[PDB]
């Protein structure tokens, strides 16, 4: 690392605006960047991939399905991993709910075009009615 960088000028701007919660009083700030930096390099994942639209893409894969049973910890990180996410792709959002709605919106498309093959061990069929 020569010149570390995760929100330019305006990442910064809009990172200060969108918000930790969609129902709360308090906005995103530094301390929720480096804090997922040093929590990030204890699950074996470097500070540098939350500077990276790709990296912070994968972090929450590992953590989609953790939110499951995962505990404060996992939340705060899914959070913010979440917004700085959608500020690398391009995405504006105004809370960190929001950029979970993108994030699983864009998802929910690429879900039957990833498998086509494995998506076929359970069982579920649409419904048929009159009219
Ligand atoms: C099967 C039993 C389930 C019961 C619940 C048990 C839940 C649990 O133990 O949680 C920790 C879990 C395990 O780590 P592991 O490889 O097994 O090594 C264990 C070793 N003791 C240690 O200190 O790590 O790690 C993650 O959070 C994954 C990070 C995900 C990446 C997302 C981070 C951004």
């Amino acid at each position: 690392g020569a010149r570390a960088s995760v929100l330019s000028g305006g990442e910064l701007d809009k990172w200060e605006k969108i918000r930790l919660r969609p129902g709360g009083k308090k906005q995103y700030k530094l301390k929720h960047i480096v804090w997922a930096s040093r929590e990030l390099e204890r699950f074996a994942v470097n500070p540098g991939l939350l500077e990276t639209s790709e990296g912070c893409r994968q972090i929450l894969g590992q953590l989609q399905p953790s939110l499951q049973t995962g505990s404060e910890e996992l939340r705060s990180l899914y959070n913010t991993i979440a917004v700085l996410y959608c500020v690398h792709q391009r995405i504006d959002v105004k809370d960190t709910k929001e950029a979970l709605d993108k994030i699983e919106e864009e998802q929910n498309k690429s879900k039957k075009k990833a498998q086509q093959a494995a998506a076929d061990t359970g069982n579920n069929s649409q419904v048929s009615q009159n009219y």
